[PDB]
């Protein structure tokens, strides 16, 4: 179907990857204004905390452009991308690389994804910076 109107899908699983989207404890993410044009971190996560091993008081209200936090090894065309989409050309998953202040880099399948109304209008940036890997 072209839209999620008519149809419901499974509320439990549906909910429940909702759960897994902001669960905090194997997960990590950051709120944000879509609205702004500084995109800025109005909360964050004690996920991310664990992620780059930073402080909130470090990410509280910057810009949502991981470009901003980038290390030795995160992609140019990964960076770009996600600051053309807090710029507003797509709202778009890309993947991109982090550092801990231990000083170790490392690239994983992130899910940089937005959070939408019933419009489909993009509202908020809750860009989950969940690193996840195959097995």
């Amino acid at each position: 179907m072209p839209v999620r109107r008519g149809h419901v899908a499974p509320q439990n699983t549906f909910l429940d990857t909702i759960i897994r989207k902001f669960e905090g404890q194997s997960r990590k993410f950051i709120i944000a204004n879509a609205r702004v044009e500084n995109c800025a971190v109005i909360y964050c996560n004690d996920g991310f905390c664990e992620l780059c091993g930073y402080s909130r008081a470090e990410v509280m209200q910057r810009p949502c452009t991981c470009d901003f936090l980038h290390g030795p090894r995160t992609q140019r065309r990964a960076a770009a991308q996600i600051a053309q989409a807090l710029l507003g050309a797509e709202e778009r998953k890309v993947e991109i690389a982090f550092y801990r202040k231990d000083g170790s880099c490392f690239l994983c399948l992130v899910d940089v994804v937005p959070v939408k109304n019933e419009d489909g209008a993009v509202i908020m940036f809750i860009l989950n910076f969940e690193v996840v890997m195959e097995k």
